[PDB]
DNA sequence: CAATACCAATCCTGTCCCTAGTGGCCCC
DNA sequence: ATTGGTATTG
């Protein structure tokens, strides 16, 4: 009675099977609970659990953070109103009331309906004088008269509520009055250097050219056009580009060896410019200085389109410009349409349904949709030239609140706000006293490193307070501990040392950590010369000399440097061979050289007395990102260095953390030697033990202390903390629960083996392509995100339109004639990603098809491939695989096959470890683990090839059985494999461990199933396959294949759709207009949706069976009812708080409490003739049955549809009649179970219509036909050209008298409840 | 109670931590 | 994308 378990783990399924030692699947009677006829039922021990995908937490986080922003924005407004309260009460005692109730209809308002002034005359006059808020803002900035306090409030509130971005540090003071003079000064500073070839700036309208509503590049070309004998990539062209906010590279201008890319807005610009000047000289400093100056005058030319000398509110003035031009152009456009085409006027100016001006102002038409609609009308008419110019510049009839306003920095709104306060504090003293408070309301932003301002009821918060009092924007620095909070921000996320779990890991860039890595790599180097009899380790003296002479003088140390600069120079070896390092050392002392460049004091860095200091410094530079806090924490060391060194130290930042703590690296000491780990790495006799040897050596104390330092998650908590998609982690937890249930089903006996198999954006594509092209091209100009989902076109755009194996251009319109080749051939590496694929004219040109692209191709194309790699168009892996010919060995191919068959993904190993640790808990007399259950892992290709070899074909579309069948085949193949070759356990069993030959072995490892094999030459194998030593039979080709065939043909498979309560958003999010419908849901308690609109379409968390009574007619007589009420996600807590009260408030009486059944989505019901339905909601049903199509039809559909061999084609043609039979099957299933008369008859007519089609296409569309009979939600499908739309089951009445089936996770344990016995 | 046809909030900036895959060193 | 909600048409 021994057995094994097969498992197929997916993101929406767990297939499972129990097999005996004869590869059979047992069947058992299981008790059936409930109130029906049936006491028990037969069940095969094979099935699959289906489930909806687990979701990431991202959408939840987006909602959460947006909620916090709405709360805090309301609070900004509340702070402002509180400052205004006393004096506003003297001016207008109900003003803020009128603002708060502005949303209410007149019936519900408690004050006069006109919010600003409370009477119609003043309200109309206000709007006449100030058509937009920006008119008022500009007036209050520029005017010197005392202003009404309510208008002052409205201006300040508009600025605070929509305050612009915080992407620019420091203060911003707009001034575009002398762009021409700054440009001339740049030209003068340039001509100062290049007297021989100066630029004549006379007549160049730089102000107009550089401030036009065009792209930065467009203006760059326009400007260079005006400078004769000057080219766009020249030095002055690059300086203009710099001033425009581009990123020019000054490498070619100065014949440099490295890149000199420069961007003014990058926070690294100062140090980059200092590096460049160190290369070329400080005489060029002024030049870039002048660039900065010009840049400061045109920085915001895009948003500030008005001269700054006329107004201190140029943003509001630019909005007013938008408004005025909109008005003038609207008058002109109306007149032109009235004249040249009157019949269209209405459609353009009245029809909200159309994308005219009506749809633009009143309908749902966007600015883009409106321009696309009206541009043909303009081109068709005469007198529309300037209108078309504005249209093509996205600047025609513009609104002021628009999608592109995100560019406005908060400093501009702050400038207008500060100016208004300065104007009006002369008249209202409270504005003088609170000016800085109001400014702070606008400017204050909670630092990202502080997080929510919680008080112990937020699982997201980490902020600590200095005093227990309410936090405001004004006391924030006094109440909140910014330092401790910024520390917690990082430390709550960083790892502890796995060896010393109470110690934090070191910063990745810690000097100590990098010393550790260098000495750890160095202590396993070995060397030989002529006079030496065997290879020798490096001694402590040698390693110290190597670190001092090489690692502390070069950032990277190459093997050639090791041989010449040390062995030759110091040891006088003319030749030496080195092992333990290839090409260059991996580790390096990067931080040592960074700090040397900064502080220019090698003796300070090499002085061990300073160790702690430097560690702390690096910790500070890793922990904190805010330069002010960096300065605060480094101030305690400012006495050791000067001002410029501290300036450079502040800008020196690191990110990243290591794997080990300082206490582990250089703290704990071996008791007898008194030496740290780093001490041993520096010098360990002639043993030269490295970190792994040191912490495992029983002759040292380290291992004992690690064990003393070591230290209870649940299964759910353990799985949740794994690295992996939430979708696959859901399947992992379900797999473990399935295994638990199956073990209970076998009387709590554990299996012999468990075999597990685990199955295997357009905006990102557009971003990659834009970045690569701008780093490179005008290919999007000549051939302008959805389209990028085409693979060959995607590869074309990623490759700059060139062949990758031949140095030639490729043609867009010829992509169908080209080839997509595997860089590493797919016969070795089953990688189908862009990282291993290439678009070439002909794959023949790769060279020989058995290896990496040939040496000739490498010699041809390595330079172009390096150019591609630099622009980040191919990865280092891709370039290395492309260029491997100059360096595929036989070991590579053997390993490629091995990895085709040996699973190495971390997540599958984690599933294997979970199962292995759950099954195997006992230890033997030697305290070794007792592995009662072997956990085998298989890659999909094994069972896939098994199916394709022995004609156990799968067609996923027929039904869901293929998951269960996959699990069964996994069990069979895995147990057979380790029975035949018991050595392979080392590769296939979790926890077990201690070129042409291995290639041949792993390539023919599965041949023992076959009777004849063709390698190549023919090989023949016996009928009965046995173990190499024990002699136990592992496979009988005369019986076991028939066993598999019988298992795969069994019609009763336990397919179970996991019932799930629905969670998440309450409803569709659209805020719909008002309507007479009880389906509208109020968005606020008192906002009756008949007056105000609201949501509809709530999601049902679960349905509820109610047996009760409802009042009928005017007399209100009671009438028994049985119906399904859907409890929405919003209603759920209220229903569960007290269900009888909830139901009675719904209009039910005398509800039978004990008969209330909670019915989550997918609840299973059986009706007549074995017909089954699943609950889709309280009002809709899904198909509940599986079509058990016989195996012969499945294999026919596979082979005929081309889902080669002659015997297969003869079988397809001899069994053509099968087509009809398959339709018959479908039909007899539908008429019994689907009950879609119209759709079925349309399908039958479509099949009789296309009988004269090729058999291949008829099978390819019969595959589509199974969407009619598939389990689950109805969906539309197509047979050839005819479309069958889904038939929906829009009533749930019939399941109220049907049989409810509660299923356990495997479906083996059932409780059946006849609902016809309830309420009659 | 029919089909049955339409509908579904969207973009964007910045700071940081973590694993894992790739294919190699060196180890338990 | 899918698929359950909704109004509409009957
Ligand atoms: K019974
Ligand atoms: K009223
Ligand atoms: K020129
Ligand atoms: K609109
Ligand atoms: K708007
Ligand atoms: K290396
Ligand atoms: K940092
Ligand atoms: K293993
Ligand atoms: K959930
Ligand atoms: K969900
Ligand atoms: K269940
Ligand atoms: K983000
Ligand atoms: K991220
Ligand atoms: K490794
Ligand atoms: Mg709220
Ligand atoms: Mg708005």
């Amino acid at each position: 009675k021994k057995y094994s378990i097969g498992l197929a783990i997916g993101t929406n399924s767990v297939g499972w099977a129990v097999i005996t030692d004869e590869y059979k699947v047992p069947s058992k009677k299981f008790k059936v609970l409930g109130n029906t006829d049936r006491h028990s039922i037969k069940k095969n021990l094979i099935g699959a659990l289906l489930f909806d995908s687990g979701e990431t937490a991202e959408a939840t986080r987006l909602k959460r953070t947006a909620r916090r922003r709405y709360t805090r924005r309301k609070n900004r407004i509340c702070y402002l109103q509180e400052i205004f309260s006393n004096e506003m009460a003297k001016v207008d005692d109900s003003f803020f009331h009128r603002l708060e109730e502005s949303f209410l209809v007149e019936e519900d308002k408690k004050h006069e309906r006109h919010p600003i002034f409370g009477n119609i005359v003043d309200e109309v006059a206000y709007h006449e004088k100030y058509p937009t808020i920006y008119h008022l803002r500009k007036k209050l900035v520029d005017s010197t008269d005392k202003a009404d306090l309510r208008l002052i409030y409205l201006a300040l509130a508009h600025m605070i509520k929509f305050r612009g971005h915080f992407l620019i540090e420091g203060d911003l003071n707009p001034d575009n009055s002398d762009v021409d003079k700054l440009f001339i000064q740049l030209v003068q500073t340039y001509n100062q250097l290049f007297e021989e070839n100066p630029i004549n700036a006379s007549g160049v309208d730089a102000k107009a050219i550089l401030s036009a509503r065009l792209s930065k590049s467009r203006r760059l070309e326009n400007l260079i056009a005006q400078l004769p004998g000057e080219k766009k990539n020249g030095l002055f062209g690059n300086l203009i580009a710099l001033s425009l906010g581009l990123t020019p590279n000054f490498k070619s201008n100065f014949d440099l060896a490295e890149d000199a890319k420069l961007q003014l807005s990058k926070d690294t610009y100062d140090d980059d410019l200092d590096n460049l000047l160190a290369q070329i000289g400080d005489q060029y400093a002024d030049l870039f200085l002048a660039a900065k100056n010009l840049s400061d005058a045109i920085l915001l030319s895009d948003i500030l389109r008005v001269n700054t000398e006329i107004t201190k509110a140029p943003l509001s003035a630019s909005m007013i410009k938008r408004y005025d031009e909109h008005h003038q152009d609207l008058t002109l456009l109306k007149a032109l349409v009235r004249q040249q085409l009157p019949e269209k006027y209405k459609e353009i100016f009245f029809d909200q349904s159309k994308n005219g001006y009506a749809g633009y102002i009143d309908g749902g038409a966007s600015q883009e949709e409106f321009y696309k609609f009206i541009k043909p009308i303009l081109e068709k008419m005469d007198g529309t030239e300037e209108l078309l110019v504005k249209l093509n510049r996205e600047d025609l009839l513009r609104k002021q609140r628009t999608f592109d306003n995100g560019s406005i920095p908060h400093q501009i709104h702050l400038g207008e706000l500060h100016a208004i306060l300065r104007r009006q504090e002369d008249f209202y003293p409270f504005l003088k006293d609170n000016r800085e408070k109001i400014e702070k309301i606008l400017t204050f932003r909670i630092p990202y490193y502080v997080g929510p301002l919680a008080r112990g009821n937020s699982r997201f918060a980490w902020m600590t307070r200095k005093s227990e009092e309410t936090i405001t924007p004004w006391n924030f620095e006094e109440v909140v501990d910014k330092g401790a909070s910024a520390q917690s921000f990082i430390e709550r996320m960083t790892n502890f040392d796995k060896n010393l779990p109470n110690e934090k890991v070191l910063p990745k860039h810690s000097l100590l950590y990098e010393y550790f890595t260098v000495y750890n790599e160095l202590t396993k180097v070995k060397y030989v010369t002529e006079g030496m009899r065997k290879p020798a380790f490096l001694s402590g003296e040698q390693k110290k000399a190597i670190v001092d002479l090489l690692f502390k003088t070069n950032r990277k140390v190459t093997v050639k440097q090791l041989k010449e600069d040390y062995f030759k120079k110091i040891e006088c070896f003319d030749s030496v061979e080195i092992s333990g390092v290839e090409d260059r050392f991996n580790a390096s002392l990067g931080t040592y050289h960074d700090l040397l460049k900064i502080i220019k004091d090698k003796d300070f860095l090499d002085n061990e007395e300073n160790e702690d200091i430097l560690e702390d410094i690096v910790l500070t530079l890793t922990l904190f990102e805010d330069r002010e806090m960096i300065e605060e924490r480094l101030k305690t060391y400012a006495h050791l260095f000067d001002d410029k060194v501290m300036k450079q130290l502040k800008r020196r930042r690191y990110t990243g953390w290591g794997r080990l703590s300082r206490k582990l690296i250089n703290g704990i000491r071996d008791k007898q030697s008194g030496k740290t780990i780093l001490d041993f790495l520096k010098s360990d006799g002639f043993a030269n033990r490295n970190f792994m040897q040191l912490i495992h050596d029983d002759s040292l104390t380290f291992k004992e202390d690690i064990q003393k330092a070591q230290v209870g998650d649940s299964l759910h908590e353990h799985i949740a903390n794994l690295a992996g998609s939430p979708a696959i982690k859901k399947g992992i937890l379900q797999t473990v629960k399935v295994v638990d249930e199956l073990v209970k089903v076998m009387g709590r006996h554990k299996p012999e083996n468990i075999v597990i198999e685990m199955a295997r954006n357009s905006r990102e594509r557009m971003k990659r392509i834009e970045e690569g092209i701008k780093e490179l091209s005008q290919i999007l100009k000549e051939h302008p995100n959805t389209q990028l989902q085409n693979e060959k076109l995607y590869l074309y755009y990623l490759q700059n339109g060139r062949d990758m194996y031949v140095d030639q251009e490729l043609d867009i319109n010829r992509l169908s004639d080209y080839d997509v080749d595997a860089i590493v051939p797919q016969s070795f590496l089953k990688d189908d990603s862009i990282d291993n694929k290439v678009l070439t004219r002909s794959d023949k040109n790769r060279g020989k098809s058995d290896n990496v692209p040939s040496e000739e191709v490498v010699k041809k194309m390595k330079n172009y491939w390096r150019q591609l790699l630099n622009a980040k168009l191919i990865t280092q892996r891709k370039f290395d695989n492309l260029t491997k010919a100059e360096r595929l060995s036989e070991l590579d191919k053997a390993g490629f096959i091995k990895r085709q068959l040996v699973e190495t993904r971390q997540i599958t190993k984690h599933v294997a470890q979970i199962l292995d640790s759950r099954m195997n808990t006992k230890y033997d007399e030697n305290d070794k683990l007792i592995r009662e259950v072997k956990v085998i892992t298989l890659k999909s290709k094994l069972v896939s090839d098994f199916r394709k070899d022995f004609q156990f074909y799968k067609v996923r579309e027929i039904n869901n059985y293929h998951h269960a069948h996959d699990a069964y085949l996994n069990a069979v193949v895995g147990t057979a494999l380790i029975k035949k070759y018991p050595k392979l356990e080392s590769e296939f069993v979790y926890g077990d461990y201690k070129a042409t030959a291995k290639y041949f072995f792993y390539s023919n490892i599965m041949n023992f199933f076959k009777t004849e094999i063709t390698l190549g030459e023919i090989r023949k194998r016996p009928l009965i396959e046995t173990n190499g030593e024990t002699g136990e039979i592992v496979w009988d080709k005369g019986r076991d294949f028939a066993t598999v065939r019988k298992v795969l043909s069994m019609p009763q498979v336990n397919i179970v759709k996991k019932t799930e309560v629905q969670t998440g958003g309450f409803s569709k999010e659209s805020i719909l207009p008002k309507r007479n419908s009880d389906k509208l849901i109020a968005r606020k308690k008192d906002w009756d949706p008949k007056k105000y609109g609201g949501f509809d379409s709530p999601t049902v968390a679960y349905s509820v069976l109610v047996v009760a009574k409802v009042e009928k007619g005017k007399s209100k007589k009671l009438k028994s009812v049985k119906e399904l009420l859907g409890i929405t996600i919003m209603e759920r807590s209220s229903f569960e708080k007290n269900p009888i009260d909830f139901l009675e408030a719904k209009g039910y009486k005398e509800v039978k409490k004990d008969l209330i059944i909670k019915l989550p989505k997918y609840s299973l019901f059986e009706l007549e003739n074995g017909r089954k339905r699943m609950l889709a909601s309280a009002g809709e049903l899904q198909k509940g049955n599986e079509l058990a199509l016989p195996s012969k039809y499945v294999n026919f559909l596979y082979l005929a549809s081309h889902y080669d061999n002659e015997q297969k084609q003869l079988f397809v043609e001899q069994h053509k009649h099968y087509l009809d039979e398959i339709i018959e099957q479908i039909s007899e299933f539908s008429k019994r179970v689907i009950l879609a008369d119209a759709n079925l008859d349309k399908v039958l007519s479509a099949y009789n219509k296309h009988r004269d089609k090729p058999i291949r296409e008829q099978a390819e569309n019969i595959i589509h036909l199974f969407t009619l009979t598939n389990l689950g939600a109805p969906a539309a499908f197509k047979y050839f050209d005819t479309t069958i739309d889904r038939k929906r089951y829009t009533s749930t009445k019939e399941v109220l008298d049907a049989t409810l089936i509660h299923q356990s996770i495997t479906g083996l344990y059932e409780t059946r409840i006849d609902l016809s016995q309830l309420g009659g």
